[PDB]
């Protein structure tokens, strides 16, 4: 004797309707005979009906500011049920775009963390670490911890294993990131973890060594920091890599003009920190290498040494000093999250 049953998931008259979700209508008692959607303008949504008739779903993103009309209609046995909800989605006061590293399908070092960069501050870490989904296998703990207001990263206790699989998916249109903004896209990535690379500066010794899972592959004699200029000590993540960078100390904040600044074009150039420490080509200093130290900062090894550190090393591998006169490299640097200890990384930076 039975009235078919509307179940949308939205309500009639509702406001800031997030975005982050698909819009469903399910019948009980009875099936779908219509469903449209349609936005303020006229123009469909659509989306799609089950096989069975009992639940039909949008399949595109739906769009900020809008107002939507949900028309559905339910044929049973016992009759018919119309209704027709109209419902408004969130109204960002901004935008904010992610940007993920490592890079999709890339096969990175054991020390490469995951970067999700915004590209505005964000006001609820705690919105966007939900938001923020990672698979590992094998499974691994790990966990969020803030280098700024824009960059959340994401890494285990130790170094990755070996042919680990992580998959980021930043899941963040729809979402509020806190006083009015919110994702503008979703972005994903996947990589996997490569062969285990150190490489250790002595200052002890001013060799460079480099190590391939576990065995002695290279040992570069090395000239770091002089002591006014010392390289300081810890972990660093190896970045990006130069056939030939123009090292300018602009952008790191020193005048070239000023005392400690500099301007000069150099070779075979693998980055190794944000504040601009590199391994490169340094033929000047071929005979203060394994003996002085005599740079800014920069790893000086010869000619061929560089070249073979481009060739040989990968994003995400890991340089190791230590023994220098200098301090240790922070913790925030961009290449230095090795150096936060693990239960301060753990507990984390969202409040
Ligand atoms: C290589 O020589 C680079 C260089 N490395 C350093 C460094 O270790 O930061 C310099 S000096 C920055 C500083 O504040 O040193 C203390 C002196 C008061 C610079 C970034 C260049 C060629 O990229």
């Amino acid at each position: 004797l039975l009235v078919p049953k509307l179940t949308a998931s939205v309500t009639d008259g509702a406001v800031g309707v997030t975005v982050d979700a698909p819009v469903s209508v399910t019948a009980a008692d009875g099936v779908l005979a219509a469903v449209t959607m349609v936005n303020d303008n006229g123009r469909p949504v659509a989306g799609r009906l089950s096989p069975d008739g009992l639940r039909w779903s949008t399949t595109e993103q739906l769009g900020y500011n809008r107002r939507y009309t949900l028309n559905a209609t339910a044929l049973g046995l016992g009759g018919a049920a119309t209704r027709q909800l109209t419902f408004q989605t969130s109204s960002p006061a901004h935008l904010t775009m992610p940007y993920v590293m490592p890079g999709d399908g890339e096969v990175v070092g054991v020390g490469e963390p995951v970067a999700i960069r915004f590209d505005e501050n964000i006001a609820d870490r705690g919105a966007a670490e939900k938001a923020i989904k990672i698979t590992t296998n094998p499974p691994v703990e790990g966990a969020f911890y803030w280098l700024n207001n824009r960059e959340v990263r994401w890494r285990p206790e130790h170094f990755w294993k070996p042919g680990t699989a992580v998959d980021v998916a930043v899941n963040t249109y729809g979402v509020d990131l806190g006083e009015g903004m919110f994702g503008e896209d979703n972005v994903q990535t996947h990589f996997t973890i490569g062969d285990e690379v150190i490489a250790t500066a002595d200052d002890n010794t001013k060799i460079l060594t480099v190590r391939v899972n576990g065995e002695v592959v290279k040992s570069m004699p090395t000239s770091m920091g002089k002591d006014s200029t010392p390289t300081a000590n810890g972990i660093y993540i190896v970045g990006s890599r130069y056939k030939h960078i123009i090292m300018d100390s602009s952008t790191y904040g020193v005048p070239v003009n000023s005392p400690n600044g500099y301007r000069t074009d150099v070779d075979w150039a693998t980055q190794i920190s944000y504040s601009g420490v590199f391994v490169h080509s340094a033929p000047w200093s071929v005979g203060a290498q394994g003996h002085t130290n005599t740079s800014h900062g920069c790893l000086n090894v010869s000619p061929s040494n560089a070249q073979w550190f481009y060739d040989h090393v990968k994003r995400g591998d890991i340089v190791e000093v230590v023994n220098t006169v200098g301090g240790t490299l922070p913790g925030i640097d961009g290449l230095g999250d090795w150096n936060i200890p693990w239960d301060q990384w753990r507990a984390g930076n969202a409040k």
